[PDB]
């Protein structure tokens, strides 16, 4: 294989420029499934990578996992094998009241709450998202007809104390953590996941494009149950969205 | 007066909600003669405010000074006076070999080399502008056929040291920032300048909109020295870009 | 299922109170298999569960995934389902001239480069092991003759920059971490990883006891590239010892 | 011109080797005004300077803007232009019981709550003024018997939040900033203010003297609106004060 | 003298490897007491250093003073002096519940509350004993029959402040010291004491091996006033802990 | 005793509020024996007190020990007896070339390169000395005739690399300070010593007067090994000089 762990050479990329990077490999086909000539590649720890095609080009499909690490090395490999673009697409908790389950969440930039993305630019650069991504993930979402929020994504290395979660085995958090969410919200800030601030921040300082959309599931502040059939649907509609912005980005 | 330091009241606004924000109190009556009935307001410290109409609506140009301090007090006080949006309008030295003397810069967001951004949000939280206004100006841009480079901008507190010139006093460079070039021209920043750091993080964190567009006239990669010219019709171009975004923005 | 994450509920444990934690979903399989009546749980994300009896006492193994954040979860969530004791397993490069291929290292403490751990406690807080599963992991690697270091490793959240590797796309290390290996090794550091940091210090700070043992595969200071074999022969002894150290925790 | 930002030739300034530095232009006039030979120099952006003869001897006074950034900018080009000891004088609020309206407070060295004083040395740094100059305004302060307090200045790159302003468009503070006066309160620290923080740092690390009185115009522990007549008194004693330490400098 | 501190020659140490370190000047005699040819070498500063011989093998013991300062000089000069392993021994308070007056503390690593310790290796790596010295002291605590609990400390520079501490001159703790004892609490830390941190920092990240054992004399959760009987009782406990350790360690 | 560790009862001062603080504990004896009825009260640990009387007041000296630990005890115990004021009395090495051996410098802030100060004020805080205490020591100076610096001294809690001494046992110096002296000696610091960053810190922000001097015994930029008749002439020295500064603050 050309790299150490994604388990993919060159030659089966077939010329591919841009990728779209879930976190779950169970959505990898999903994602594949809406575009032309769908081909598992490799699964291999949480890298499950599908090829497919968009308007005559290749697309790669393929999970980071759960964590700027494991991110991080997904870009690294999927950069080796010539991806430029990285699209991330999750479903995601809001924070703000006036957020709704189903509407989109498109990030401008992320609050670093991770460990890797300083391993590529110091705290102080930004996590932005790349105008171009962020715009197609704007006209794509809107080409569907999404109710869309334009905004500062919360990124943490932690599901349970970074996004202060007290339903958990010591149920404390840490004195650093503890009432940092309601500074996030104080903020404007508009949601929580785990793996932006790595994307952001590994591909602005290395001349890649990045952008990330989410559909939300959950609304913390007015916290509901999530019922199967519209997770299902929102995440299609991010599935979908997602894809839209690819086809504009090629 | 209504506001500590600007020397306006609510009634001298007459409903603007719009800011123009120039570093220079000079470049403020060049603005506003750009638009209709163009009227000086106030003039106390670094703050220039003029008032002109665009469109038929009220509109407020008002100088912040040099550095993230001035500028907070700036934002501040237009903010309690009804302003919403947040326009910095400058001219600039791009660190990167692909700009050009003449092209112009917007800018998604900004490595916080400042002491004001914090007092707002801690250093994780990104200096990102609004979507909005990155849009319209890069909008407004390509309306006059720029050439137009759209990234990441670093904003010091200082001119001589937090940005590598050493032909000063010293001639010396505080560790921390010697080397500290090389690093961000690696990661693609494009310039540097001293207040959307501060512009920036404020506004995000608040609920406010900002953005920010600049003209090129050096290249620290290829430097010439600039002729009066050159700055005019530099500043000139600038100036019409952020009137346009103004306009689009209203 | 009981959890977030795993697909685990409470019945599929039958009482385990101790899991052995690979980072590979891949090696969860092997380890199990190692021991009587071997069952598998689950499987999504890079969460691979297994379920085994050990001296007739049920034993978990589960993938944590590459990194903190994915570890964190995996840990907290079997937490949930009363594991007590988390084993890591893994293969490894050492850094020191003086570390072989075939040897083992067990780690009493690791150099905090990851994000996940401040979510539990400030950097200041060390990435310390149990000492009771230090010392069966030693005693185990003794019990089979292995040459075994016991010492410091640095816990990593990027495979490439984090560890100075620069053969990567871009080639360049940030500022932070170019230079880092020499000073890992001028301390003592006796390899990389990128999940030690998060599970020590969590655990730690929580009343859950860890330990972590590791055959080395490569050394980077006199680089061999490594035939299968030796990785399959290095992986089965680093598994018995693990199982050994497993056998005298329970 | 000689400098890029303040408008002034070498010459200009006729051999003065000392400044005193208000920070608005507004107050430049002012203190010109004691000396003889008063003749304004130039006024460009936040920069208004005079020249003055004190004792046969030429002494510059030039205003700073608010904020450590533009302050960085005019000692650099006044150290350029021959300026090595440099006197700010302010007015400002105490923070301290016993200080009362029209006290004058000398500052021994500041609390560095600013970004411009980290490009000039890393923050353990001390901010400190020059005894020369500190004494010369102790001594001054005895000359015309004000009632002097002699301690540490809090020196803030923000007006509103990092002063713990609470009156304000938001009306939160970041909680980095929410409740630190009561620890500068308990540690006797007299006073905040926005450019001493700057100033001390940048003339200690580079050989230069430099030296910083104020006089009270209100006490934020016992607050009273100013009186428009005390204010104005209040600034000539705290003006006069700095010319006569001026004049001991010389 | 060959050192700059302590006052010793090489020849005087008679080819001593090993060096017990306790903090009280006054404590060293006691311990040099129990071994064979107890000779005092040398009272100079903090610094009274007695040799002895522990099976016909020479052994250093040497007072460090309160604090990593002193101790780092201690280790420093025994090292250039041929002592490569430092056994500290203390007398403590707890703060965890359950640990009881007269009980011993292992520690496999600190919480690096100090500022020496940073001089040898950034506050990421950890503040861990060496493993070796860890079990010599666990085993030798059995071998008297000793209650042991094997853990984290929190290593502090101040007495006061830094453990929390009110009845002090001022009755304050500053802001980030203030709820820190909570905090180590909840993260299962064993005792307070000041120099373990300088200890095992420098001897972890310099080949030198170095372990702690302590004796409790106070429960901060549940205080009583220490009875002068049992504290000289648990004294000679630790000290004799520690000697068996050396034993083992020789 | 009144005090857990000086020895120390109330009436043992006999009323004295101004305490002569050396570091070794061998110089007590001989600064109380230049004033008035020399008693020794206590001696323990670094500890070792004298009482003694100058103009007819009673007066302390107290030894600190090595490093801003003990220091922060002595000054806090001290303080319980009713010591107010604090004078720091050394000998010590100059970074600079153009102070000689034999001069004296006297201490306006120091460069907290220690741990103890930050547990009374964040870093930001300046370590600051007493304008009072400072004008007595500089003023005392000039009466003998001394030759004097007045300026900025670097607080280090280690002899060995935070000076970057590289004659040591593993002539490495970490990453953090290697390179650190090069930039106090650009920033004008004049010495390297042990307790002043504590004993400063702790005094501004608590209410106490504190003050220090010291007499150069060697020049690094110059360095020549001093003899012992070089050293007393220039201890006498400074001893002289902080009783005549004593009489002054009495
Ligand atoms: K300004
Ligand atoms: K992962
Ligand atoms: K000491």
């Amino acid at each position: 294989s050309d790299v150490f762990h994604l388990g993919l050479t060159k030659n089966d990329l077939q010329g591919a420029q841009l990728a779209i990077v879930p976190g779950d490999p169970e959505r990898v086909e999903k994602i594949a499934a809406l575009m032309d000539k769908p081909v598992k590649l490799a699964s291999h720890r949480e890298f499950t990578t599908w090829r497919a095609e968009l308007d005559g080009k290749p697309v790669i499909v393929c999970s980071t996992g759960i964590g700027g690490p494991s991110t991080s090395i997904a870009v690294e490999e999927l950069a080796q094998l010539g991806i430029r673009t990285f699209l991330r697409i999750g479903t995601t908790g809001a924070i703000q009241p006036h957020i709704n389950v189903g509407d989109v969440l498109v990030t401008t930039a992320s609050v670093r709450l991770d460990g890797a993305s300083l391993h590529f630019a110091p705290l102080e650069f930004p996590a932005v998202a790349d105008f171009e991504c962020t715009t197609a993930l704007v006209e794509a979402a809107k080409s569907i007809g999404a109710t869309t929020h334009v905004g500062v994504t919360a990124s943490s290395d932690t599901f349970y104390p970074g996004q202060e979660r007290y339903d958990t085995y010591s149920g404390r958090v840490v004195r650093h953590f503890k009432g940092s969410m309601e500074e996030w919200q104080a903020m404007g800030v508009m949601n929580y996941e785990m793996e932006s601030a790595t994307l952001l921040t590994m591909c602005a300082s290395q001349g890649l494009r990045a952008g990330m959309v989410a559909g939300v599931i959950v609304n913390r502040t007015q916290q509901e149950i999530p019922n199967a059939e519209t997770m299902k649907q929102t995440e299609s509609h991010a599935v979908k969205i997602v894809v839209e912005a690819a086809r504009r980005l090629l």
